[PDB]
């Protein structure tokens, strides 16, 4: 639980995220809770040139280390740490099926029982607001109140969890749910869903 | 035919299954017939951390080794060993095209002559029932009576065979059949199919 | 131009074909012209266990080496060598977009100027006939008369060329044309095409 | 900034472009500004056999080095260097989602805020004209006047930038935008877009 073990996993998550096809168009941002703020990936540097010493600490006041530019999307990683106190790692990306679904501006309903992993009977879509703005943050903060993952209209996904390992696993899971919904949406609308009861038992079980 | 040669192939099948894009969202479960029960992958451990000594033996009575948690989906691997006496390895996964087809709750008809590999003129979809429950098992058991692979509504696929090598090969084959049906379903419905006669000769031939 | 240089490239083509996503569900068959017959991949053996000494010579009379089983699909590799005298290597596969298009039983029209690589303004679909039968051969033989690649109804693709390098390149090219046609077919039908004149100049040019 | 550092990156871009799934059917062409002309990939040679000494210098007069054939598509890399004076590297490819969109002959509108990377509220499609012709060049030259990437009807994509690193990054970005538009187009038409105002702020911001 040293700074650099934390900055290495963040890097490992980038590379691994890219491995899975989650980060295409080198746009993801990864962060973890630390001290009174967080560590996040820097802006600019492509993921393959990232060393532990690129990772930027941002304190709880919004000030970032000297001579380092945090991701341009950092403000909403801060929103999720204050909206979800149990959240300890945060993953963001423009994964394609997620984003297609966010362009349609729809929530993904309970088409498959793994929707439960994000906490309920859906994956919501928060409305559009320019990137890096405080209003973008307000949407995300209210979206993540009862869910661990959220789509972002005309933009992409955010997934939060107790460590990067599970944060990643959820992000990825939601990408699969996303693809499944688009692929069936092209055949029939609406798509058959599982009742709220049924999701209730899966959540009890989970 | 030692315990560990069996637990290694199970692992090799996981990794290889993941290689092909069959296991996405680390959800597959693999098992083989053994003694009076089976060996299966454990629950929790991601596939890349699996050693031979993680694999859990479950006896024919339903009791699993001490201090090891079998997959949460083990009950229906047991159903397939008792429904199909010739089945010696079992593969399960939430492969995406299979699952999309299982969300539509349709059977995949004879759109291509390789449907014969699973034993007949289709790949059925058994109805939904909560995971890990005995009622889930009853559906799978009656589904696999005349077929070696079956979809599972709002859930995924199960494929059984004489060893893991062919169990895997079928699983994979069905994923391709799945994709083919969705891709053509988006253009025209119904999708052109091959007569029952025609499937009869392919089965004779096969 | 020894037997084994020829059997190695056949293997290299299998592995490479699998690399590109052309051979999924280990179904492709590869062959090259040799002496008075050809060399072809054997039936059964998965591609990763193939050594040069697995490759089976089939003479012009239809008799195959002693103690070796040629692909089950060999008869139509022989049809293409007698239908196209300039053909020296032959590639076959159940590539998914090609096959989806062959399930719709449509020819792929001049949607993109690379259709010219196969010799004209389309990639035809020959009608269905059971695999391995002489009637399957008659369809393929008349299909390849004026084209170097052909789809096969409810089955897959065949592509022929002066060596394996170009045979492969065409096979692959046709897979891309296939995907392009399906992807646009789901939006609008018919798909915009390039006039016959226009294809004429591309062929002059090519 | 030697000739060979420039010819190596061109090669690295080919291989890397192929890595991402941008160059399928070995059709891409890459070039960089040099002296009074450019360096470009040669025609024929597959990308895996390219050494630095294959790369052909073409002067500003249209004459190419002795005993070397430039890409057949070189004329329009020259058009982009004279249409966009700030352009220093050029990437071209028949990437599949881009091309499907170019077969529909539509421009990709502001479905996602990254459309701004190419300079405005869209990615245009220039009309069809035979490859390698001066009229093909006139279309591309007027297309790239206010945009850094353009689709080409029934053909593919062109993306230009200050070096190969960003030229590639844009090409790739546009492929993702392309896929997103097709995937949502199959569900609903028109696809929801972001106002011109909204794109204006993203461009200010960017
Ligand atoms: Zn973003
Ligand atoms: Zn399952
Ligand atoms: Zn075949
Ligand atoms: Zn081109």
């Amino acid at each position: 639980m040293e700074r650099n073990k934390l900055a290495r996993q963040i890097i490992d998550t980038c590379l691994e995220m890219t491995r899975l096809g989650l980060n295409q168009g080198t746009a993801g941002n990864v962060s973890v809770r630390y001290q009174d703020g967080m560590l996040i990936t820097p802006t600019g540097i492509p993921y393959e040139k990232l060393t532990e010493s690129h990772i930027v600490f941002i304190d709880g006041n919004g000030k970032h280390e000297e001579g380092k530019l945090p991701s341009s999307e950092w403000r909403f990683h801060m929103a999720a740490y204050q909206s979800r106190p149990d959240a300890n790692a945060v993953v963001h990306n423009h994964a394609v099926h997620c984003t297609a679904v966010s362009i349609l501006n729809r929530s993904i309903p309970a088409i498959h029982y793994m929707i439960a992993a994000a906490g309920g009977n859906s994956i919501p879509c928060a409305p559009y607001a320019t990137f890096g703005t405080r209003e973008l943050s307000e949407h995300v903060a209210l979206a993540l109140k009862n869910r661990k993952a959220t789509l972002l209209q005309h933009h992409g996904l955010i997934a939060c969890e107790v460590n990067l390992e599970k944060a990643l696993w959820l992000a990825h899971e939601v990408e699969v749910l996303a693809q499944l919904y688009l692929t069936t949406l092209a055949i029939t609308d609406p798509v058959p869903v599982l009742s709220d009861e049924e999701i209730a038992v899966v959540l009890e079980k989970f």
